[PDB]
DNA sequence: TTTTT
DNA sequence: TTTTT
């Protein structure tokens, strides 16, 4: 089964999953935007196919009463923002047109964000993707407390249109990258949702996967060991 | 086990980390430290109390069957300004020790405003529940924390909760209840609730009356799906 | 290659 | 009946 490659080192949970044709996603009912999407790569498998046929249209299998609509995304200020990546799936017109489900967007900044350093994260991980033997990728956004001025921490997001689908604060993403047979690069960035100076590396935004975890309240790559693991956020 | 089928006879909110304990079923979210719902089912033989039991000797403790890094502690709830409010209540459940004891599982608990709320007009909600139970042949409880938007001094809508504890615990903003009322065989009486989670004042409690559909939506679940709409006669208080 | 009323 | 040192 393409799922069961796909989900090989585990389920980040079962809330709402749906496998569709190159990827795994879970849906949330509660914010209209994924839990979390998993993705598998091989050089094999990233390379007569157009994108721009694609339009974003909701998933109809989950209940409508749930439903992001395009109508909740127009003039938000905000773009669709794919977690499960158009470019990392190109086998198949079918494959990346069903990347364009709404099930698979975020409310996402565009400029400075999008269409730059969260860009550039998917890039990087495609490249590396590709001079590697498998690649597992676990995207979701998140919902992260900030301190204020009361001394007290609060979760504050903006939600949008009618069915109020929510602003992530942030998105994490996590890959796991077997470069010797058996054995694991594991890297793990959290962004911030806003504009980002281009000249950020990534690598400014790594965090422990154990953060994550807490944060995202997932487990992320259970069904694996942590012997396996010869790097982990570059070291 | 058969008694999880009673209870869940009218369908699953939904299906996210399920524990089902002696006499009441439970849903629990991994990011907000506390429940998704928990569902109820009470009968005038149920409210009966059972000898032996009580609720003295109860302590409030985390459920480890969730992996430790989601629980809440007790610490997080600590000098919080907020009780550890029990969804399903302690008062609901009569027939045994570890019956009433499960209800004190902080999987089962959500910060909760006090005085004037948990103490009070939310408290005066449940015992109303309680009572209109004695006088069914079943009766259905459904309750959960929510996190509604609010309209803020931009033009934007905010959904905005404060988190307590090294675990960040999440203070609902609202909580909503729906209880199915069996009246006559086959025949039910929807009431459904949301209330803030603050200081309420005088103010009945069919003031917090909303359309089930309502609180469908701002939950994110699938509340008595199992349950036939030509077989409601009344919804909250109306046909 | 990411998207926008 | 609800809870909190
Ligand atoms: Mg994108
Ligand atoms: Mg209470």
């Amino acid at each position: 089964s393409r799922s069961a490659e796909i989900m090989k080192h585990g389920y980040p949970g079962f809330t709402n999953v749906r496998t569709y044709e190159d990827f795994v996603l879970s849906y949330d009912y509660k914010t209209r935007t994924a839990h979390w999407v998993c993705e598998h790569l091989t050089p094999e498998r990233l390379k007569g196919v157009d994108r721009k046929l694609c339009e974003a249209k909701p998933d109809i299998t989950f209940p409508q009463k749930f439903l992001s609509q395009n109508t909740d995304y127009k003039c938000s200020g905000f773009d669709r923002g794919a977690l499960a990546a158009a470019g990392n799936h190109r086998k198949s017109q079918l494959a990346v047109d069903q990347t364009f489900y709404l099930s698979n967007m975020s409310p996402q900044v565009g400029r400075g964000f999008n269409r730059d350093k969260w860009n550039d994260l998917e890039m990087h991980c495609r490249r590396v993707a590709k001079k590697m033997i498998n690649s597992y990728i676990i995207t979701g956004p998140l919902y992260l407390p900030k301190l204020e001025g009361d001394g007290k921490k609060y979760i504050k997001y903006q939600v949008i249109g009618d069915n109020n689908v929510a602003v992530p604060t942030h998105f994490f993403k996590v890959a796991l990258f077997e470069v010797t047979p058996g054995k694991f690069e594991l890297e793990s960035y959290i962004l911030p949702n806003a504009v980002i100076e281009d000249t950020v590396e990534i690598s400014k935004f790594h965090v422990p996967l154990d953060a994550v975890e807490r944060s995202a309240g997932l487990e992320i790559f259970a069904r694996l060991d942590p012997k396996s693991i010869v790097k982990e956020n570059g070291a």
